[PDB]
C-alpha cells in the first residue's frame, strides 16, 4: 500500500469489515472485486475515476486535497486514470496536482496523455493571460490533435478567455461544434465537460439577459456534480439573476452558495461581497460589510450602508475622498450611483449610466436607469440603452 | 515569351530612349536590370514595384492582361513571385491570386510555399468557407518562420474582426504588429503599411473618432496607386463628413469617384453615397436611380418625394416595399421615412431599435435627430449613440 488512501482504506477495513459494501455501491460498482483488487495490487485503478473521487469524498472528507494529491503524483502517466485525474485537478482548480501531471504528460510516450498534457498546458497559459485567444488556437494547431476528447476541450478552453473578455457570438459559435456524444469509453470527462458547459451556458445567458434560461442551465449543472468550483458559480449565478426580482430568493441562493463554499476562503468572500451589495441595494440591515479593507468595491459598500441610514454628510466625505484615489470605468459608474443618491442630480445618474456602459456591465446598469425612470425620463428610450 | 515582354521590345525599336525612361519610373539608379529584364528569361527585378510601375505608366488600359500573363509564366520560387501575390490580393484579382497560390505550395521553395498557404487560408477565411479559430488553428499548423507571413497571418485576422464588427481584438491583433521587422522586401512593407492604415480608418469611423478616421484614411492615400485602396479610402473620408459638412463630403465623393472611373462596381458606391447624402442635407438630386429594383435605390425615391412634401405618393411607394424581404438595416431606413411621413414617435424609436440591431453607429443618427427635434431629451439621446 504506497498510495496513501490505500493506507487509510486498509486500516479501517481492519477495525470495520461492512465499510467494503458501502465504499462498492458508493464506488458505483455491482460487485466489490475492483475494490479488492485496488487494495491489494499496485497500479490497479477503477475503471472510471468517480469511484476513487466518491470513496474519498465519502470515507474522508475532510482530507480530500492530501489524499488526492498523493493518489494523482502516484498514477502511472500513460492510463486513463491518469487523463481523468488531470480533468479532476483542473476542475478543482488544484493547479500544483494539475501542472505536475502536465509536465510528466509531455514528457511519455503514450500519444493520448502527451496531447492531453499539451492542451491542458495551453489551457492554463490562456487563463494566466501569459498568451491572448490568437496564440492558444495557434498551439491548438500545432498540437494537430487527434482524440474527440481534445477535439472538444480545445473548444471550450477558447470558450473560456470568451467568456472572460465578454465576447458571447464566437463563445456560440464554438458551442454549436461541439458533441459529447463522440466522447465513447471516458464516462467521468464526458459527464465533467458537461457540468462545464452548463456552467458557461448559464453565464451566457445571465449576461443576454435571458434569466429564466440562465437559471435552468446553472440548475442542470448543480444535478450533474457533487465539485465544489461548480456548486459554488452555479449558485452565484443563480443568486445574480434575483438580484433586481426578489430580494429573499437572491439572499437565499447566496446562502446556499456560501454553505458549499465552506473552506475555501477565495470561494467565500464571492458571496460575502455579493450579499453586502444586494443588502444595500433593498435596505436592509446589513452584517457583511468589511469595514477594515481600502479596496475600492468594499469601500463603497460602507458609503451605501450610511446613505440606506440618511448620514448624508459622512457618506459624502467618504465619496469625496474616493474620488482622489485611481478608479476604473466600472468602479465610476458606482461612485457616481451612490453620489446621485446623496444629490438627487439627474447628471451623476446620466455619468453612472455612461461608465457601466464603457465597462460593458449589462447588469448595473440597471441601478442608474430605474433611478432615471423614478425621475421622469423617457422609459422607452430608457429600455433601448440596455439592447 | 510573356506579352509584356512582347510589347515593350516592340515599342523599344520605334523608340531608343524608352529604356531610360522606363529605369527611373521601376526605381532603378542604372538601366542594366531592365536590359537582362528584355534579354535572359526569368530575370526579375529586385523590386515588384519596377514592373508594376512600367506596367501602370506605359500600358495603363491594359494593366489586367499583362500582369495575368506575366505572374503566370514566373518562376514561383522567387521574391518576385511572392511579391505578385501581394499584389494580386490586394487588387482583388482572383484569378491571378489562386493560379500562384496553387503552384507556390506545389513548389519546394520554403518561403513561397510559406506564402502561398497563409494566402489560401485568407482566400477560405473571405468566403466564409471556414471560421476565424479554424483559420488560426491552420494558421499555427503551418509552423511560420518568415516575418512577412506572421504580420499577414495577423492581418488576414484581423479582416475578418472588421466584417463581423468586433473590434477588441481587431486592436490586439494591431498592437503585435511590427512593420520594421521585414527587412529586404520593400513593396510588401510598403502595401502591408496601407493595408492597415485602411483597416484602422474603418475601425475609427465605427467607433465615431471621425478626426482619427480620415488621418489614417489620408496616411493610407499617400502611401498608394491601388484602385481600391484609393477608392476606399475617399469613400470612407466622404462617409466621415456626412452629418457635419455637406461640402466636403461631396467633394471626397467626386474625388474618389474619379478614381473610380471605368469599374461600374466601384462608381456605384459613390453614386449611392452621393445620392444619400444630397436627400439628407435636401439638396437638389442628380444621382437617383428611378430604375433599380434594389430596397436601397427604392427608399433614397421615397426620400426625394419626402423632401418635395409628396407625402401621399411616398406613402404609397413605401406600403409597397413593406411587402417584400428587408434585413434590420433597411429596416432601420424604413422606419425613418415612414416617421418623415406620418409624425409618429413610435415609428423613430423603432428605427433607432433596427439600427441598433444591426450594429450601425452612424445612420442611427438620423431619427435620433428628428426625436430631439420632437422634444425627447437630448443628453439621453446621446447616450445611445456612444
Amino acid at each position: 500500500a504506497m498510495e496513501l488512501i490505500r493506507i487509510a482504506m486498509k486500516k479501517d477495513l481492519e477495525n470495520d469489515n461492512s465499510l467494503m459494501n458501502k465504499w462498492a455501491t458508493v464506488a458505483g460498482l455491482k460487485n466489490p472485486n475492483p475494490l479488492y483488487d485496488f487494495l491489494n495490487h499496485d497500479g490497479k485503478t477503477f475503471n472510471e475515476f468517480s469511484s476513487i473521487v466518491n470513496i474519498v469524498k465519502s470515507q474522508y472528507p475532510d482530507r480530500e486535497y492530501e489524499l488526492m494529491k498523493d493518489y494523482c503524483l502516484n498514477l502511472d502517466v500513460k492510463t486513463k486514470a491518469a487523463r481523468s485525474a488531470l480533468e479532476y485537478a483542473d476542475a478543482n482548480m488544484f493547479f500544483e496536482i494539475e501542472d505536475a501531471l502536465i509536465d510528466s504528460m509531455i514528457s511519455c510516450s503514450n500519444m493520448k496523455s502527451k496531447e492531453y498534457g499539451k492542451v491542458y498546458k495551453i489551457h492554463r497559459e490562456l487563463s494566466k493571460g501569459e498568451i491572448d485567444v490568437f496564440e492558444a488556437s495557434a498551439n491548438i494547431g500545432k498540437q494537430r490533435i487527434k482524440t474527440a476528447e481534445m477535439n472538444i476541450f480545445s473548444k471550450m478552453l477558447l470558450m473560456y478567455d470568451c467568456l472572460n473578455k465578454g465576447n458571447f457570438a464566437p463563445m456560440m459559435l464554438l458551442f454549436q461544434q461541439i458533441d459529447l456524444s463522440e466522447i465513447k469509453e471516458n464516462r467521468y470527462l464526458k459527464n465533467s465537460f458537461e457540468t462545464r458547459i452548463n456552467v458557461l451556458l448559464s453565464n451566457i445567458y445571465l449576461n443576454e439577459n435571458n434569466l429564466e434560461l440562465c437559471r435552468e442551465y446553472a440548475q442542470k449543472a448543480i444535478s450533474s456534480t457533487d465539485t465544489q468550483r461548480f456548486l459554488v458559480f452555479s449558485y452565484l449565478t443563480i443568486g445574480t439573476s434575483y438580484i433586481f426580482s426578489d430580494f429573499n430568493l437572491s439572499k437565499q441562493n447566496y446562502l446556499i452558495g456560501l454553505k458549499f463554499a465552506k473552506g475555501n476562503p477565495g470561494f467565500e468572500e464571492f458571496f460575502k461581497r455579493n450579499l453586502s451589495f444586494l443588502n444595500n441595494f433593498w435596505n436592509k440591515e446589513n452584517e457583511w460589510i468589511n469595514y477594515d479593507s481600502d479596496a475600492v468595491t468594499d469601500m463603497q459598500e460602507v458609503i451605501f450602508e450610511l446613505i440606506n441610514h440618511k448620514e448624508l454628510s459622512k457618506a459624502l466625505q467618504l465619496l469625496n475622498k474616493l474620488e482622489e484615489r485611481d478608479q476604473n470605468e466600472n468602479e465610476l459608474g458606482f461612485h457616481y450611483y451612490l453620489k446621485g443618491l446623496i444629490t438627487n442630480e439627474k447628471e451623476a445618474f446620466f455619468k453612472s449610466v455612461e461608465y457601466f456602459k464603457a465597462s460593458q456591465d449589462k447588469l448595473s446598469i440597471k441601478m442608474p436607469l430605474i433611478q432615471l425612470e423614478k425621475m421622469g425620463e423617457n422609459p422607452r428610450l430608457l429600455k433601448i440603452i440596455t439592447m
